[PDB]
């Protein structure tokens, strides 16, 4: 084990594998401290436990990961239409990691490049974090609470919040958006 | 033929592939009579078209299937429920097959399947073609006009059913219950 490998080559393919752009999208993702995350790309020991749960949660391959040119699945688009999106269940107003889950290109009429499917109460919810606020359901956080809101924009930089609970106004600078909820997936039991 | 290969074993490791308790969900599965299958049993030659379309419905091993060994799974597409659905359009009450959709099979605690992905008035429903009568959404054709509509079902053999302009009620012998919506999905704008 010393075969002249990138670690950082292996760190960004590993981020093409899951579909990421930002290395903020690997510490937490982990649970390491950015410092521990910026100490993986420092020294040249690979970091074969990222390496191999990628290979296990987005089924990317091992070989690619390593080596390889372009050997991993299909990520850029709709494969087959695949689509992996990653996971997580919100519950108590805790957003939760899970597994990825896989979904038709054919779901979103707009391509979904940064997305999450969030498991809560019987229901996915599909959310883009990369949508440009507007009304609509969002996922937000505010002090800390995850939730999903409706939102209203309202003149004067100002939000309508509503659901949940008896709805208020606030800044934009008062509440944090995650994302813009474009689809939702509920089961009839 | 090559000598040894049970076709007893062969049809029950195909049943343990799609999740059948019983082997009546298998004749069902393939559109044949239960005496049908009883035969299929009794006879001393495999079902490779059964084996085949296991495969690739349920992603099982061939070699497994034919032959019990290995294993039934790996770990995608593992036991599941729906991985590929077969697609529809349903409009001006008449249903088209259309292109498979790629779905989890997260999206359903039960599984799936004989199922049917419906687009419908910009949703996709997702219906259990085998699921047993019971209150609930289904997929009907009634004198041969295909539509989705709310079932109650009533003493005497007898089903309310509601969702068009105005609801009526007849006997289980007066229209044709396709399958039962056990998801529905949408984009939200």
């Amino acid at each position: 084990d010393s075969l002249g490998w990138s670690n950082v080559d292996v760190l960004d393919r590993i981020c093409e594998a899951y579909g990421f752009s930002q290395k903020i999208q690997l510490a937490n993702h982990f649970d390491i401290a950015s410092s521990s995350l910026s100490n993986r790309y420092t020294r040249g020991a690979i970091s074969y436990d990222f390496a191999a749960h990628c290979a296990l949660e987005t089924g990317a391959n091992l070989q690619w990961l390593l080596t390889g040119e372009g050997e991993a699945f299909v990520n850029n688009r709709e494969s087959s239409d695949a689509k992996r999106i990653e996971g997580f269940t919100l519950s108590e107003e805790i957003l939760k990691s899970d597994k990825q889950l896989s979904v038709d290109a054919q779901f979103f009429t707009k391509p979904l490049t940064d997305g999450m499917a969030i498991r809560s109460e019987g229901k996915i919810y599909f959310v883009d974090k990369q949508a440009s606020l507007s009304d609509g359901l969002w996922l937000v956080d505010i002090k800390g609470a995850i939730s999903i809101r409706e939102l209203t924009k309202l003149p004067g930089r100002k939000l309508h919040v509503a659901g949940g609970k008896v709805p208020f106004e606030c800044g934009i600078d008062d509440i944090k958006t995650l994302g813009r909820v474009v689809g939702v997936y509920s089961e009839v039991n």
